[PDB]
């Protein structure tokens, strides 16, 4: 039962790699990431905020954010995708801005901390 | 983080349970059900084929079947979010059936047979 809970999980992972079935294309700076737009809502609450906008039948076709690192942004996207304590060599700073930015879970922003912790 | 996969699952059962981003609407029978595309085709393999051919026409699932109990249909929709071997009391030769349509996981069928063979 709980293992089919990450095999879904995985198999919608693929789904979002290859694309099938992407409800939403964001694409912040020149890069395209396209997903489902329900997957990026209940992973960011920026994307929920974009559906609530949404639901009056507007078309989520692209969103763009201005300071918002397109690598940091597919690393996080990619994080909804995945486990925790991923640093991945991402500078730390881009990282709490993309996350504030979409919203993300506060936990990235404690890593933060973390990371303001690793220098003295 | 796994722990954080399996609640949202859960949320997206939800957001599911809720109607939010229903790329299709299935109903199979008097009952209407809506949900995300995605999912029923993540979920099972005929839905993936139906997404496949309807990937060049945008419509609205509206997939009907016959002698395929919707019941079942919605059981297997909630038991597909949550599995853990559920039952509900409902008789398991309209599960097997739809199931089986439906091209379910084959641990769906493999108990039946096994509750089949217990009596």
């Amino acid at each position: 039962f709980p293992d089919h809970s990450r095999h879904l999980l995985q198999c919608l992972s693929e789904q979002r790699h290859q694309g099938f079935l992407c409800d939403c294309t964001v694409l912040v700076g020149d890069a395209q990431f396209r997903a489902h737009r329900a997957v990026l809502a209940s992973c960011s609450m920026y994307f929920h905020l974009f559906y609530k906008d949404q639901l009056d039948k507007r078309d989520i076709v692209h969103l763009n954010s201005d300071i918002v690192t397109a690598p940091a942004f597919a690393l996080l996207l990619e994080f909804m995708y995945e486990g925790k304590l991923q640093f991945k060599d991402l500078p730390i700073e881009d990282v709490l801005a993309a996350a504030s930015y979409l919203h993300m879970y506060d936990i990235v922003k404690v890593c933060k901390k973390k990371l303001k912790e690793k220098a003295t």
